[PDB]
DNA sequence: ATGCATGAGGA
DNA sequence: CCTCATGCAT
């Protein structure tokens, strides 16, 4: 398996050699699909340049790329940083503080209790 | 490039 | 309920 400065490498050389190819994010991501089988949206390509994913994901989207290279070659700023703040000293709420804290702030439960699964899931991208 | 979301899968 | 991989919509 591949270090955090393998996968850094391999994602920089990545992003030059697709943007001279003159391919976007989106080009890629259909030509997974087209030769793979493997479709992949903007988004996921966008977010494995900038290593935005979680190291494992990292490491399973790599061969798939590294096949493509080879062959072609809402919530408010009041609410925001409050919700912020909550996080850096319970990161992990119970379905009570949840709740507790939503309409407290004004906010669906629901809205709340995904905004902090997407904040625990950010912590552990390569780079967050 | 990013914010909020879904849904499969698991303790 | 969560983690996790993933993307629609912005």
């Amino acid at each position: 398996a591949p270090s955090s400065d393998d996968l850094e490498q391999f994602a920089k050389q990545f992003k030059q050699r697709r943007i001279k190819l003159g391919f976007t994010q989106a080009d890629v991501g259909l030509a997974l699909g087209t030769l793979y089988g493997n479709v992949f949206s903007q988004t996921t390509i966008c977010r494995f340049e900038a290593l935005q994913l979680s190291f494992k994901n990292m490491c399973k989207l790599k061969p798939l790329l590294n096949k493509w290279l080879e062959e072609t070659d809402s919530i408010e700023v009041g609410v925001k940083g409050a919700l912020e703040s909550h996080f850096l000293k319970c990161p992990k709420p119970s379905a009570h503080e949840i709740t507790g804290l939503a309409d407290s702030l004004q906010l669906e439960k629901e809205v709340v209790r995904v905004w902090f699964c997407n904040r625990r899931q950010k912590e552990k991208r390569m780079t967050p």
